């Protein structure tokens, strides 16, 4: 059963909040405490033969009972609800910069859409588990576990029956838990597969519709949510049934504790009223019994979710060494390939056999057939995955044994899908340099030939953008991104494609300007429009991962 | 308030279901009874003096309503359990079609990542509140409605402290509403705000790292955390203040009951034991009566994102007329302008003064600077967005008089951004004819270059991508477009940048193929290479939504 191995983890992500965490235990304690006592006092009071209770009686020590309870769930209803919020607040923070900090393969493989489902339905699932257990869980654990001395002190055959109760609840449960977790793995992968399909419909909305396979798309939504709903029935038939095996154990109970105290006719005590007071108990106790199946039940689905937000923590691999890592620093530009050779995970294609360098100053251009391995190189280059066998070497010193914060704060690279945000054009072109100045900006704007258009339209540079950019067209967001990597102004400079939105007139009005700031450092552009590299110092084509001439600007 | 709204729209979504709704109500009501009876039952049998329960006597009553009990608690946990989840995948497929119907402008402005969080979110927001209102929502109220007859029939005191109980909770509801609504507007904006930065970093997590600025970006969402929980904690105190009144109100309710049946003594009846009853009653209510306030506080956060779900399906104004509307048929290809105009909403720029005309047969090449209205004109061509003043002619028929269905039916496209399905090659091809054959694919594919890279790679051509065919670089991605666009066949062709990411040899190999199976055809190519338009028939360029020549292929 992972429901141990995920309260555990739970319990571990909450045990941060110490002064405030034993604070609620202490409460909950006293109020499970105050919950077990109220009923012998109900037991006490409730004679009402010769009581006359409205002088001193039993009622006073039930007002002052009562007066405690109601204080002490004031306190537990602020604490644990402050707590919680701000607990999973910080939970999602650091599972964010878990996220964040992974390298490109695993999002691309994976994530986009569904890594931030994952997170939402992870972090909502954990607050919700730590509000209901706190409260409710938390007392009403330690409530029985009190509990049972108390019953075996006075009148041993009710605590005995209390213990048969609680032994037919955990029987039953665990009958339970096997088909339902046969019917729940099945139920949540088909629910995975309903939620991929419909994120993947949503986000392509534009070919969906304009290709009139609406219907199409929705009759297979429609056939996926039969196939879910088909495997779902047998997990909720289940639950009924345990629901109505608990019911009957709790009638069943109440019978035999009825049945005690009137046989205890014989045995004339007091107890005609303290038998109520036990009555309470099971009472109790059912309630508490039952609040807890269901919750069971929540967290039945919820491991599902919750099972790949541990898949992820223990996933933190990720490590740059913490001081025996050299920071690469004063770089002056000398790229060498030792032997490089990729194969993709379960996949032919991939660069084989490169080795080539690179001197300061000059530029490289690399051409030839699409799908080379062109992308895979500069990407390479970067390092956003380690090369399977070779050397990258850079100014005298191997890239593994380079941090990742240095290496990419010297390459400042322009992709081949210029990525944006949907904040300000100022705040798009800030993450360049951090923060330089605005002046910087606009002369960076001013270079790329992106201060043109702007200056008058929608508001000046405080002009918002939509998602992915889809307010600027297409060239537009090409000359952001030129001039958002010229502001960098890092030593090692790349263009993937920095003119596939771009007419004669504007690729020559950046790539002019490119040339004019860009002579001071190394830098590689890939393209293959040959205008461009007019100027390149060392020309090379390479041919599905196999290069071939690797020669001067002029070769034949 | 809004709660009666959001109620009242909820039950009509679930009216759907009559001939189980009917019984769940039924059963609910019966179940209410039971509840309503046991406690009666437990006052008569409680008296303990000389019942002599084992034979027959109120025991036998017990177990009997005790049965009934637990068959209807079956009962109901099955059906609703069943009832609830259906109705839910029939609410989210309902929805998910209004919002895949919706136009591109409203996608673009809002969607992509925010729409399928209203879907998921509201969706599972409303399953939870049909579950919960059901089962536990629909006993109490009828419950506590038919408790007031009873408890008005015998010592109405009784029943006037219930009414006073009950006016209390009301009045302590009433009293949070206000407060709580005010916070809950602000929490809501706060989370709104956190969540599409979370969803804008995510979805762009190669430039976030790859511009060393992790750090930055989860200070930025600390300071999102800190702004959303700073405002939050009022909500919360007040609503442990309300927990506290209504406890405080129950406990006081509890001595009301027991010293009223304590000042009974002078009417010495049987009530002895009956007033146990009564307690019950209270007790009952108490529980039930807090089970709704949590509840409220639920649908007081859901209220949100509910609000949101309505708001898309009320703005239900996409008619294409049910018969009125005439579908285009026999299409010949004669595009005509008429002074066509569009002002971008709270933006300047956009086609101004635009009038041309096309004829069957001959193909149309739009060239120019970038951004001067090239794909806005293109998609007014299919009308993805009706043009502010003047008039779209299609082969003497108005495009504004034209179903939807019809006319995109007609029109095949390739976009500037070529989209593509996670499926595998062959399910991203044919989206085209819909089954045509598999035949006819590989001729398509083959027509692209598409078939020769990927004939001898990654399992043929049941080959998996990734998200937005992230697997195969971009070039690839063209040309499967180019080739989905190819195998449609339509009268109306466009390529909006077909080669983009195309080498000079691939570019003409797929041109030519392009130009042989489009020459029976109509067709626009939007590019600034000039090279692909060299057997273009109508040469015009535009600038800033202006119009300069207009002319024939050869003009200067
Ligand atoms: N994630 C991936 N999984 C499998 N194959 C890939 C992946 N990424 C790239 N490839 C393969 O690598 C080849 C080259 O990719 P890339 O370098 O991105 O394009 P280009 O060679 O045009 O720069 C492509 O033919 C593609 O099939
Ligand atoms: N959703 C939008 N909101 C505001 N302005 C837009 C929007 N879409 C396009 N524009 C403006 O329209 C102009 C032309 O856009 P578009 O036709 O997509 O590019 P192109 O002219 O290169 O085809 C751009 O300069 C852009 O500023
Ligand atoms: O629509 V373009 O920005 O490629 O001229
Ligand atoms: O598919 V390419 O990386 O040669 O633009």
């Amino acid at each position: 059963m992972s429901l141990l191995k995920i309260y555990w983890r739970a319990m571990q992500y909450l045990a941060v909040e110490r002064t405030a965490t034993i604070t609620m235990c202490v409460a909950s304690v006293l109020v499970a405490l105050v919950t077990l006592a109220e009923p012998v006092l109900f037991g006490r009071v409730i004679q009402s033969i010769s009581d006359k209770g409205d002088i001193f009686s039993p009622l006073l020590m039930w007002a002052a009972l009562g007066g405690f309870n109601i204080m002490a769930a004031v306190f537990v209803a602020r604490g644990a609800d402050r707590l919680a919020h701000r607990r999973r607040l910080g939970v999602m923070i650091d599972s964010y910069e878990r996220l964040i900090t992974m390298p490109l393969a695993w999002h691309q493989k994976r994530g986009t859409s569904n890594a931030l489902h994952t997170l939402i339905r992870a972090t909502d699932s954990l607050f919700t588990l730590w509000l209901e257990f706190m409260r409710q869980h938390l007392t009403t654990v330690v409530a029985l576990a009190t509990l049972i001395p108390v019953a075996m002190t006075m009148d041993m055959r009710m605590s005995l029956v209390l213990i048969v109760l609680g032994v037919i609840y955990v029987m039953i449960g665990q009958l339970v838990m096997r088909k339902t977790k046969d019917g729940q793995a099945a139920v949540e992968k088909h629910h995975h597969k309903l939620f991929e399909h419909v994120s993947d419909t949503i986000s392509n909305v534009s070919v969906v519709q304009s290709y009139n396979r609406i219907a199409s798309e929705t009759q297979a939504l429609r056939d996926y949510a039969k196939n879910l709903e088909n495997a779902q029935f047998p997990v909720l038939n289940w639950w009924a049934l345990a629901s109505g095996l608990n019911r009957m154990a709790s009638t069943f109970s109440m019978v035999v504790v009825l049945v005690l105290g009137a046989y205890f006719v014989t045995k004339g005590q007091m107890r005609v009223g303290d038998v109520i007071a036990f009555i309470g108990f099971a009472q109790l106790m059912i309630g508490r019994l039952d609040q807890i199946s269901a919750f069971i039940n929540q967290t039945v689905t919820a491991r599902a979710k919750l099972e790949e937000f541990f898949q992820m923590e223990d996933a933190t691999a990720d490590r740059q060494e913490p001081e025996n890592v050299a920071d690469l620093n004063d770089v002056k530009g000398d790229i060498v390939f030792d032997n490089v050779t990729y194969e993709f995970p379960n996949s032919g294609q991939g660069v084989y056999d490169v080795s080539f360098e690179v001197k300061p100053g000059q530029t490289v251009a690399i051409v030839g057939p699409t799908g080379a391995g062109k992308t895979t190189l500069i990407n390479l280059l970067q390092r956003v995955f380690d090369p399977a066998a070779g050397r990258i070497m850079i100014d005298g010193t191997d890239t593994r044994t380079v941090s990742r914060r240095s290496l990419r704060h010297a390459i400042a690279t322009v992709f081949q899908d210029a990525g944006l945000f949907n904040r300000s054009v100022e705040d798009n072109i800030r993450v360049g340099r951090a923060n330089a100045t605005h002046e910087e900006v606009h002369a960076a704007a001013k270079a790329a030939a992106a201060h043109d258009f702007i200056l008058a339209k929608s508001e000046g540079y405080d002009t918002f953008v939509g998602e992915r950019g889809s307010q600027l067209s297409g060239g537009e967001r090409q000359r952001l991104a030129i001039a958002r990597a010229i502001l960098k102004d890092s030593p090692i400079l790349v263009l993937d494609e920095a003119t596939s939105a771009l007419d004669v007139e504007t690729e020559e009005k950046v790539t002019q300007a490119v040339d004019e700031l860009s002579h001071n450092r190394t830098t590689f552009i890939i393209a293959h429009r040959l205008s461009t590299v007019r100027s390149a110092d060392l020309v090379l084509f390479m041919d599905k991962g196999h290069l071939v001439e690797s020669g001067s600007f002029n070769e034949l």
